[PDB]
This record gives C-alpha cells, structure tokens and sequence, in this order.
C-alpha cells in the first residue's frame, strides 16, 4: 500500500518522451521506482531488494561527463515511455527485463570506446573480442544481481528467470552501435516486405535491440537546451578519448580530436541523418505510438542547421 508518487510537474511531465530527469541525483532512484510500479507494478519486485540493487548499480556508474548514471536513467525512462506508449505489446518478463537493462546498460563504463579499448590493449579486449563494454556491461549486472539481498529476480522460476536474463542480454548488446546499422536495416526490409512478425522470438529481439539504440540515443530528442548541454558532455567523452589516441602515437578519427570542435555542428548532421533519424523513423514504423521521439529528433536537426547557419 506504498505508491511512490513525484511532484505534479514530473507526475505530468515524466509521462512524455521529452522528460529531463532534473539536476537532483538523490531523486533518480525514486523516479526509477515511480517508472517500474507504473510500467510493472507494485508487485513486480521486493521494494527492499530493487533499492539495494538500484543503489549498487548507482556505486557502479563511474563519475564520467556521459557515461554516468544521469544517462543510465534517462535511457531507462525513455524505455519506460515507449512500455508506456505500447502497454499491450509487451510481456510481463519484458517490462521487467528492459527497464533493468537500461539502467545497467553502461555500467561500469570507463568514458572510451570498444575501439581504444582495443588499441590500448586493455584486458576487458582480450576477454570479450566484439561489443567489448557490452559484455562488460552485462557481466557487471550479473554480478549486482548475485550480491545477497540483491535478486529482484528471486520470485520467478529457473524458466523465467533464465528469459529475463537473456532479455536484458540481448538488450544490452544491442546498445553497441556498431549493431545498430545491420539491425536497423534487417528491420527496415521485414517491416517493408510484410515478413515482420512479433510472435518471432527472433523478431522481437531485433525490435527490442531498435528500442535500445532509440532509447540509448534519446539525448537527440529533448529540448534543445537538453540536447546541446548533453552534446558537450559526450564530445568531452570523446575529446578525453583523442587525447589518450595521441599518447598511444595514433592519429584519432575527427569525432575524438579536440582541434576539430569547429566541424561539430557538421558531424551531428551526419550523425542525425546516419543514425539518429533512421532509428527513430523505423521504430515509429513498427510502433506508431513512438512518433514523438522522430518529430523531436528532426525539431533538433534543425536546431543543428541554424547553428551552422550562425543563426545561433
Ligand atoms: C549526446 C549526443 O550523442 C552523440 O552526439 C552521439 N552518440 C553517439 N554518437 C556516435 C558514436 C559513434 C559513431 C557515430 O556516428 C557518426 C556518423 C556520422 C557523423 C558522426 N560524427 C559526429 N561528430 C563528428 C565529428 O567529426 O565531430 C567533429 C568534432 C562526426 C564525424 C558520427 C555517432 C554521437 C555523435
Ligand atoms: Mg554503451
Ligand atoms: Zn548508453
């Protein structure tokens, strides 16, 4: 008989694709816990034992500018926005599974990609060849879940429990956007020729894996004041990660060079057009109700483009 309840203005407003979670850390858990009890229920998980693992999932996000746990609950509302948008579609195991799989979804993650990983040499590299964070990421969520007092999955049997893990498996290796592009293109022609069928287990992974990736990119579809803010932190990501290129003796790709901030405006086009627009528009095709998450993704292209036109 304890519902978490938030203010009026994030009651209203969390129900909407465009909702920043706010500056207050100390409220992240609760608003997580609002988004479970109303896109799961009360009943879905012990109180006691999803605050244990929220909070060490918490401990395990690093303080990087983007990596952080800021992005692992923004990325877990937006899910709880498309779960909310699309409530008969979805299974009980996949409400469960896709709200933990995106709050664990980067943990652990060290604010460098799978490729300076590779480069450096790093042993995570040597662990796990392909979608080297993913694997680590996953392997870290494991072992939150196997902490005492940590199993919010305690209730379901072996059958159900072995299901969630492998949704939340599969979620999480979606989120390497090296995946995207095959995935998004194999969806595109299903959806195209009629073949899309969600009583295809197989099916249904890739339009899971979709939602990640719009999920994991949601930054593109906030206020612009939301959306830009957010780009410097990324870029600050990315600019760290050139540098440690450059100690390494190699060149870094622009994206990750510091001296080519002047090209931003130009590479978030690229980026909205190759990725960001793409994703977003095949998942509206296959989930109507995610609409919203296009029209606000192309209103920020063309915020973009006045900034490269120095109309800002
Ligand atoms: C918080 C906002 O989230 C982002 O901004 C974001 N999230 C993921 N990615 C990303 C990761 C890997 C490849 C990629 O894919 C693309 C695709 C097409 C273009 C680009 N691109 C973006 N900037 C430059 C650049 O040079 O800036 C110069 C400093 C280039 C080339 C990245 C895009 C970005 C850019
Ligand atoms: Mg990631
Ligand atoms: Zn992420």
């Amino acid at each position: 008989l304890m519902q978490f309840t938030l203010p009026v203005r994030l009651c209203k407003e969390i129900e909407l694709f465009h909702f920043d979670i706010g500056p207050f850390e100390n409220m992240w858990p609760g608003i997580f816990v609002y988004m479970v009890h109303r896109s799961c229920g009360t009943s879905c998980f012990e109180l006691e034992k999803l605050c244990r693992f929220i909070m060490s999932v918490k401990k395990n996000y690093r303080r990087v500018p983007y990596h952080n746990w800021k992005h692992a609950v923004t990325v877990a509302h937006c899910m709880y926005a498309i779960l909310q948008n699309n409530h008969t579609l979805f299974t009980d195991l996949e409400r469960k599974g896709l709200l933990i799989a995106c709050l664990c979804h980067d943990l652990d993650h060290r604010g460098f990609s799978n490729s300076y990983l590779q480069k450096f040499d790093h042993p995570l590299a040597a662990l796990y060849s392909t979608s080297t964070m993913e694997q680590h990421h996953f392997s870290q969520t494991v072992s939150i879940l196997q902490l005492e007092g940590h199993n919010i999955f305690s209730t379901l049997s072996s059958s159900e429990y072995e299901q969630v893990l492998e949704i939340i498996r599969k979620a999480i290796i979606a989120t390497d956007l090296a995946l995207y592009f095959g995935n998004r293109k194999q969806l595109e022609e299903m959806y195209q020729t009629g073949s899309l069928n969600l009583n295809n287990q197989s099916h249904r992974d890739r339009v899971i894996g979709l939602m990640m990736t719009a999920c994991d990119l949601c930054s593109v579809t906030k206020l612009w004041p939301v959306t830009k803010l957010t780009a410097n932190d990324i870029y600050a990501e990315f600019w760290a990660e050139g540098d440690e290129m450059k100690k390494l003796g190699i060149q870094p790709i622009p994206m990750m060079d510091r001296d080519k901030k002047d090209e931003v405006p130009q590479g978030q086009l690229g980026f909205y057009n190759a990725v960001a627009i793409p994703c977003y528009t095949t998942l509206t095709q296959i989930l109507p109700p995610t609409e919203p998450l296009l029209k606000a993704c192309r209103d920020n292209l063309s915020q973009w483009e006045k900034v490269i036109r120095g109309e800002e």
